[PDB]
DNA sequence: TAAATTCGGATTAGGAAT
DNA sequence: ATTCCTAATCCGAATTTA
């Protein structure tokens, strides 16, 4: 049985102890290609176990991102990079509650000890929550401070709902440019392209936090001096390539399987605002692309030197109330998908 | 009818006391 | 090996707005 690490620092985070520059990898693990694997630490038992098995029993890397910014998130990243003399994007997101939200002072209770915000989900705390709260803490207005019963009801369901002091006992959760800025990615990465406010919230908290992965992706900078085809399997809104872009690693061609189409208009809409001089591929449903494109793909542009994604985690999350049922999930099944397309190119850029 | 709103517990692990 | 607590958690779906 896999037993989290604690601290869940993986191989070792920024201003922290405990990092590890060398590791021992299998052989069947070794690139070409190299391979970048996501998904939710938290699973049910026996979910990491069964994935390692399926990605040549390399152990995990358990990295809560709390290390990397304000919002805890506990993330397993399997994957064949090195991980000696990796460095962080430039400036690192801000560590603390009292940073990261600055008008945030004004209306914190002190009996509010929070340092750090919960795990950015994609399902947002109700109006009728905030309202709850507000009611709770009227009656003791010009009292220095309410009761210990009426207190930890609305501290827990702070905690519960990653809420932020914005008024007058007003507790609100995050709004999606404050989800945008705390995942690493510049503002307004997912205003425009026909994605609804709401469509905004499942996006967000569904990626990546760029800076974590832009942490691990680091060692590839002085590995490919004039760029990489990358191959990004569950591509979302992007996490991985604004990482690459902003370790400055050229990407010369990104072939992108996402099957949401204003998740697809985010990436185009960040391909041609960036400038990227190269080219963008993308196809939607994983099911549909076969082996024999990803061998067409490959021989047109020279093979992928990375195939980075995360499959689906909606009947792995804590969250999920009807269809948390494992990696057999109709959705988090598409994780074989990913081995499928990895497995292709294996074949080319390794052999047997 | 796209968008917004609301509410709906269980599964883990760990600590600490039997 | 049990019992008993605190604690975090890339969610679905039914319904109403507009
Ligand atoms: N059948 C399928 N084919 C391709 N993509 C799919 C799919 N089913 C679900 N997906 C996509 O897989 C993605 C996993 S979310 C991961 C996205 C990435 N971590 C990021 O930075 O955004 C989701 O966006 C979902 O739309």
């Amino acid at each position: 049985p896999i037993r989290l690490p604690n601290p869940m620092i993986g191989f070792g985070v920024p201003n922290e102890p405990g990092l590890i520059t060398h590791r021992s990898l299998p052989e069947l693990a070794r690139g070409p290609p190299f391979f970048y694997y996501e998904n939710v630490a938290l699973t049910p038992k026996g979910v990491w176990e069964t994935i390692s098995r399926h990605l040549f029993e390399i152990p995990p890397e358990f990295v809560d991102s709390k290390y990397f910014c304000v919002a805890a998130r506990k993330r397993g990243y399997i994957h064949n990079l090195p991980i000696n003399n990796r460095f962080q994007i430039q400036p690192p997101p801000k560590y603390t509650i009292h940073d990261a939200f600055p008008l945030s002072k004004r209306w914190w209770p002190e009996w509010d000890k929070r340092t750090k915000l919960n795990c950015i989900l994609t399902c947002t705390g109700s109006a009728q929550l905030t309202n709850r709260i507000r009611v709770a803490l009227e009656p003791y207005n010009e009292e220095p401070e309410p009761p210990k019963h009426v207190q930890r009801y609305v501290i827990d369901q702070c905690k519960k709902w990653n809420l932020v002091w914005v008024g007058k006992n007003k507790a609100a959760p995050l709004e999606p440019d404050e989800m945008e800025s705390i995942l690493g990615f510049p503002k307004n990465h997912t205003r425009g392209g026909g994605m609804s406010r709401t469509e905004r919230f499942k996006s967000l908290g569904n990626s990546f936090q760029v800076d974590t992965v832009a942490y691990h992706l680091s060692v590839l900078k002085p590995i490919f001096p004039h760029g990489i085809n990358v191959l990004s399997l569950f591509t979302g809104i992007g996490g991985g390539e604004v990482a690459l872009h902003r370790l400055q690693i050229k990407m010369k061609l990104v072939v992108s399987v996402e099957i949401s189409k204003v998740n697809r208009n985010i990436l185009k809409d960040f391909w041609e605002q960036t400038n990227q001089t190269g080219e963008l591929i993308e196809f939607s449903d994983i099911q549909h692309l076969t082996n024999d494109t990803i061998e067409g793909l490959m021989e047109k542009y020279g093979g992928f030197d990375l195939v980075i994604g995360g499959s689906p985690c909606n009947n792995l999350a804590g969250g999920n109330r009807v269809s948390r049922v494992g990696l057999e999930g109709d959705q988090s099944s598409l994780f074989f998908e990913y081995c499928r397309i990895l497995e292709v190119v294996r074949a080319r850029m390794r052999g047997s």
